[PDB]
């Protein structure tokens, strides 16, 4: 039996304390998308759940899959006081993403009946 899901995408919110958000974010060369490069210890980043090698998929509740460093940054400003970061293992993604579902959000959602419904 296939497993339709597996390690699914996490919606994970922040808060800014006295160091920002205490989170790297980098985008790797030759790819096209944003990664957690380093989660500074004891920052509201780990209490969100953001671990190194995590791949940001959206930014408060706009899609960054395909996104630049710069065009996620400037969704981060827009953050007022807390940050909500979409995201999920980078291999589980591609996967999942093959299954024909929307990673982003749709997916947390439809934990009910695999699909839009």
């Amino acid at each position: 039996g296939i497993d339709p899901f597996t390690m699914l995408p996490r919606l994970c919110c922040l808060e800014k304390g006295p160091n920002g958000y205490g989170f790297h974010l980098h985008g790797e060369k030759g790819k096209l998308g944003q990664y957690i490069r380093l989660v500074e210890p004891g920052s509201p980043a780990e209490k969100a759940g953001l671990l190194a090698g995590d791949r940001l998929v959206e930014v408060n509740g706009e899609n960054v899959e395909k996104e630049t460093h710069q065009q996620v940054v400037s969704r981060i400003r827009a953050a007022l006081n807390a940050v909500r970061l979409l995201v999920v293992d980078p291999e589980t993604d591609e996967q999942l993403q093959k299954l024909g579902v929307q990673v982003r959000e749709e997916l947390l959602r439809a934990q009910e009946a695999p699909g839009q419904a």
